């Protein structure tokens, strides 16, 4: 039955199966004190803008200090390159090298969302789902938790509106909104 | 792309836009200890149920004690009359004097409620959603905060179910309904 | 109006309205300590999966220990017997002698969830939605609390694909998977 409710209603599974193979697990890892050893010091998510590898997430997840890997949905390690990490903009820019065209998510205009607008945070996996709570941030109702922080918020067309952040206030949610992600990519090509 | 699922399923975005005007800001204000300097000591939202500026809000935003001034979507401030405020029912009505026809909000009978019903839960701006969790009050998965309480939690048609409240139990959130609003309002009118 | 938003997006009023009648509310009792008289310890949720009968729950709600009496959407009270406790699994059968064919609920393959599917938790009533959170256990979005635990987790065409459990981690919620309670059930009719 394609009359069936589980057919004609799935609208976010749909919106998930696009976007979760440009959605990455990322590793911040430290050294320790006075050895070579380094170990994991922060994990997160983020995702692909572009073939060759480029990625964005925030400035939690990454921050120049570290050592970042990331791990593709595929399951194949990779040591990632820190291009940039605008720390007032809590967004960061990190590069893999990666062996072919790699799948992207394009960014929508977050000017353009309307309250109420279904919205789907996503990250490495781990899906919450809610809307757009508030016409700076983009607040909503979905959760962002670890398993999804770092990852992009998409609107109902795949298109990346904004970075998920654990900053909460009385329920509601906050992240980056991708005009500031535009912003801030155009400024780095530099 | 009409197409397109942002176009097909933003069934909620839909109905915000059609009720946020008729959902308004409003600020309690109490006179300092010997003073004649009055200042805010609560904040809330409500809506209009009358072209002619009667609005409702539950009787924590409003009661009969201090000052209340309302702010509208558009911005304009307005000096706020108390018409009624019963606290058992947690109900308050007032009335402001603005110039020309208001935009209103319809009560929808919530006896027709349905368990799991889409609501939407509207302040002043900030939204949330979910469903109906039980057929008194009607309860729901909707986060309700300070950013929409004493507004209505409206179903998908845009007609006012309840007027969202902080009380919460295990996560659900606990609305007045508008069979006690239509109930409350009839009596004043008296 | 068909053509309304409310008649045309209502999906899991619709689920709902099909599964209530299945799921049922489960009492255990135990023996005050020197006494004949016994009183309620725990309460929860479970469902029908057979016409003469048989019920699922998780083992919170029933643990070979105690008495348990079921109540069903319709309010006739009935003695039950415990078929079979799986406490590792947490899964819990239960069999109550109804006069005349039962609604059942059937199982669907937890295996073909896709992340981002909606799903429904429901109980005895409080009904919860959000979406499959991660592709062990099935996580998720809703709010599962006293009201739904041990009731069925469903997805959008009515198939009991987890049962409600209270663990939660970082706002997400944790269901045993209907495959397990496959698993479960055909061990037991051994």
């Amino acid at each position: 039955d394609p009359n069936s409710l589980r057919h004609k209603y799935n609208f976010i599974a749909d919106v998930v199966e696009k976007i979760a193979p440009a959605v990455v697990h990322i590793e911040l890892f430290r050294k320790l004190p006075f050895s070579k050893r380094e170990v994991p010091v922060a994990s997160g998510s983020g995702f692909i803008v572009s073939e060759d590898g480029l990625i964005v997430t925030n400035a939690h997840v990454v921050t120049n200090k570290h050592r970042v890997k990331v791990e593709l949905k595929n399951g194949a390690t990779y040591e990632a390159k820190i291009k940039d990490v605008d720390e007032k903009a809590d967004i960061a820019l990190i590069k893999i090298d990666h062996q072919g065209k790699l799948p992207v998510l394009l960014l929508g205009r977050s000017s353009e969302l309307r309250p109420g607008e279904f919205v789907v945070a996503i990250g490495s996996n781990t899906v919450t789902t809610g809307i757009v709570s508030t016409t700076d941030y983009i607040q909503t109702d979905a959760i962002i938790n670890y398993g999804n922080a770092g990852g992009p918020l998409v609107n109902l067309d795949g298109e990346v509106i904004g970075i998920n952040t654990l900053k909460v206030t009385a329920g509601i949610s906050f992240a980056i909104p991708s005009d500031k992600i535009k912003k801030f990519l155009t400024e780095s090509h530099d």
